[PDB]
């Protein structure tokens, strides 16, 4: 449906890309370099934890558990 559109799938690709650099930018050194960049960090990965839950709980809506 709405959630199946076929460059979605690519927004979500690249979104896991995203979470991938976000989880290496994870670091106590990195975090004392750039207090920002723990900032950011957090916020994409809000960002995609929501969007994630979301894409689940819309796909488990017609597949059973």
């Amino acid at each position: 449906l709405w959630i199946n559109k076929p460059w979605v799938h690519s927004l979500l690709r690249i979104c896991a890309i995203i979470s991938v650099i976000s989880v290496c930018m994870n670091t106590p050194m990195t975090f004392e370099h750039y207090p920002p960049l723990q900032y950011v960090t957090f916020t994409l990965d809000t960002l995609l934890m929501f969007l994630y839950t979301a894409e689940m709980i819309a796909k488990m809506h017609i597949r059973g558990i």
